[PDB]
């Protein structure tokens, strides 16, 4: 509550209005299980309707909530294999330590990561260390909270160049009904968003972005409407004349079907329009 989100999560709700409920140019297939404790899995299939390629992924996850411990295994179709062990609230409440290891037989590449987070009232801290063979990189982030206000800083240091390759600032304001987010990346990319939960059935979002040195501006508007408890409608536009439409229907308890269409406003009157289909299977 008084505990602020991580840097990456600043502006999440707004991003979510634009991203969720849409799966353009894909046939997506998701099998998920749920347990508060022990085993759960997430299985995913994806066909790209342009490239005809078919991707798959499995993720198994074991939670030992007795000791704030979680074990996760990942497997992709391109034989990428991943292991993730996380410890949360063990040494100190709000402390989180994650060891991650990855391997690709197809490219011989191995990768390992260590992520540490510490959060408490008004503060959310993070330090991620990537032990890439090109050289270690270190990402640090800090989010300060004051009476609904949020200020964040985020950086990335690459030891091989021994140079900062990323320096981002964010400032925002967050209640449960309304969220303001602004950020500037590398003193170069400016972003801003407003999120509003207008009522219990309607959420809206506006997003702005522009780039120093260019007079252009990108914006988008988006909404999500909960028509009943088993149907949800999403619509979005941007100033490149793109229109996104999405409908999500519960066919049966545990089963949701999403249809999505991306229209190019320049030529809605006949043209190439991306469709999407999503099927989520729960438990
Ligand atoms: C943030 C700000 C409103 O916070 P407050 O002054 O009500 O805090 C005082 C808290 N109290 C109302 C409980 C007293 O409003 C803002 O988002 C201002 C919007 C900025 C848009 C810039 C273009
Ligand atoms: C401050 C910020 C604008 O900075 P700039 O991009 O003009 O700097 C570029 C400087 N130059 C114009 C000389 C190139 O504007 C802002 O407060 C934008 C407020 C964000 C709220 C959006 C919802
Ligand atoms: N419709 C949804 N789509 C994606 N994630 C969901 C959805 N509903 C609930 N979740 C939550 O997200 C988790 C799944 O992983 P996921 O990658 O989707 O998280 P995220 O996208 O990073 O952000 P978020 O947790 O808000 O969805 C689940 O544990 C669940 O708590
Ligand atoms: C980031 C947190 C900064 C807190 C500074 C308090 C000043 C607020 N004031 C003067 C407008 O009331
Ligand atoms: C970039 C130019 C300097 C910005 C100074 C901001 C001061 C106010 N505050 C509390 C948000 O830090
Ligand atoms: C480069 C610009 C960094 C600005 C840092 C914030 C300053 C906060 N202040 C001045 C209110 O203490
Ligand atoms: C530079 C932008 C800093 C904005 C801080 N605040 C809340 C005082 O407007
Ligand atoms: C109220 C203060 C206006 C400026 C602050 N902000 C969020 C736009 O950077
Ligand atoms: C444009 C700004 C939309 C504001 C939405 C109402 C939320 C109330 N407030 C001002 C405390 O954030």
């Amino acid at each position: 509550m008084a505990v602020p989100p991580t840097y990456a999560d600043l502006g999440k709700s707004a991003r979510d209005v634009f991203t969720k409920g849409y799966g353009f140019g894909l046939i997506k297939l998701d099998l998920k299980t749920k347990s508060e404790n022990g085993l759960e899995f997430t299985s995913s299939g994806s066909a790209n309707t342009e490239t005809t390629k078919v991707n798959g992924s499995l993720e198994t996850k074991y939670r030992w909530t007795e000791y704030g411990l979680t074990f996760t295994e990942k497997w992709n179709t391109d034989n990428t294999l991943g292991t993730e062990i996380t410890v949360e609230d063990q040494l100190a409440r709000g402390l989180k330590l994650t060891f991650d290891s990855s391997f690709s037989p197809n490219t011989g590449k191995k990768n390992a990561k260590i992520k540490t987070g510490y959060k408490r009232e008004h503060i959310n801290l993070g330090c991620d260390v990537d032990f890439d063979i090109a050289g270690p990189s270190i990402r640090g982030a800090l989010v300060l909270g004051y009476e609904g206000w949020l200020a964040g800083y985020q950086m990335n240091f690459e030891t091989s160049k021994s140079r900062v390759t990323q320096s981002n600032f964010a400032v925002g304001y967050k209640t449960d009904e309304f969220q303001l987010h602004t950020n500037v990346n590398d003193g170069t990319e400016f972003g801003g968003s407003i999120y509003q939960k207008v009522n219990k059935k309607l959420e809206t979002a506006v997003n702005l972005a522009w780039t120093a040195g260019n007079s252009n501006t990108r914006f988008g508007i988006a909404a999500k409407y909960q028509v009943d408890p088993d149907a949800c409608f999403s619509a979005k536009v941007n100033n490149s004349s793109l229109i996104g439409l999405g409908y999500t229907q519960t066919l049966k308890p545990g089963i949701k079907l999403t249809l999505s269409a991306l229209l190019d406003g320049k030529n809605v009157n006949a043209g190439g329009h991306k469709l999407g289909l999503g099927l989520e299977f729960q438990a």
